[PDB]
């Protein structure tokens, strides 16, 4: 049992730029994911500050990537506070259309891609990179769902079997052909230390 | 009936440093306060995609700018989500005791008070140019409060009964004599265009 919906007309169009831009600086990508990580590591803190029982589905908050150059995959996971089924459906919590419109009218002012996450939208910049995006998340108020998209302005959602995550968000990057340095140890390590170098949650590289 | 209230160690600590360090660039505070109110409008507003009775206590999602010469005060009203007296009480909705830890232990590592909303507690930049800081805020599901500090260890929240304002933040600025340059239309201009070209709701500079 798998759903099937409809991008809005404007995230398909944010989408589609995404895709189709020609814009090398593509590492900006996991910048914006890992900044989507630390925003969701943020909200269950500040839950639990008052109700410290939020932390019962697991209290390290922390934020791993996991390279896997035979799958050709880059995962981002957080232990952040997850996302409920709407949140998935209802363009990962952001506020889409209105952020893909100020982008847009951005773009106009002589303003680039790399600028995406000021306009609450960083997580499309994932096709940069992917072909095909993969979205595990558990909140404490909802079951494990998976989301999915290769774009062309549709994307599923299931409820996830899978690995039991205890509570945050899992971003699958299946990555495009001639995007697999972002695989590499040395170049993940760089971008880390140029983009997100003052992230306060432990960020953990993975090795083969 | 006002009550008294201790800032956490770490968080009179923050404000003693920025009150104390030499620094410049004091400008910054405005786009903090700015991108404060941004988050707070892209909150109702995701609130509303679901639920439009969220918008019954107004449905203008905007951002003004009102100096007052006479009074010397700078105030930035929003009409996004308020705070609950809850979040008002537990530093303005951050995690500002984890925020002040990763912001010290970068200034070690060379970093510099404008990247202070990045660690999540670009409100107490108010304190690079105000004596005292007044905050009057209104949350769907809550009352209408002020809270109050002209710093040293303490706070006050108190049930406001002045004008009603429906829904959101209005953070009054009390300017130190020597920055009443932030009361200039020259000069809230040149910063709002500056810092703060690419927020997504309208910001009105008041006249007077
Ligand atoms: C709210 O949590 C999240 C939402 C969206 C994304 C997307 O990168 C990551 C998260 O951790
Ligand atoms: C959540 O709303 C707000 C919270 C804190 C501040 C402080 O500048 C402004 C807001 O609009």
């Amino acid at each position: 049992e798998v759903e099937t919906f409809a991008f809005q007309a404007e995230i398909a169009q944010l989408m589609s730029l995404i895709i189709n831009t020609f814009y090398s600086n593509k590492e900006i990508f996991l910048r914006e994911l890992i900044s989507n990580s630390s925003d969701a590591l943020d909200k269950i803190r500040y839950e639990s500050l008052t109700d410290p029982s939020k932390l019962d589905s697991g209290k390290e908050l922390h934020i791993n990537l996991i390279p896997n150059k035979q799958d050709r995959t880059l995962t981002i996971v957080d232990t952040g506070i997850g996302m409920t089924k709407a949140d998935l459906i209802n363009n990962l919590g952001t506020i889409a259309k209105s952020g893909t419109k100020a982008f847009m009218e951005a773009l106009q002012a002589g303003a680039d891609i790399s600028m995406i996450g000021q306009f609450g939208v960083g997580f499309y910049s994932a096709y940069l990179v992917a072909e095909k995006v993969t979205v595990i998340t558990k909140h404490n108020d909802d079951e494990q769902y998976a989301w999915e998209s290769s774009a062309g302005g549709s994307f599923t959602v299931r409820t996830d079997t899978g690995e039991p995550m205890g509570r945050g968000t899992k971003v699958i990057l299946h990555l495009k052909e001639d995007q697999t340095e972002y695989l590499e140890e040395r170049r993940i390590k760089e971008i880390v230390k140029k983009h997100s170098q003052f992230i306060g949650y432990p960020i953990t590289l993975f090795v083969e």
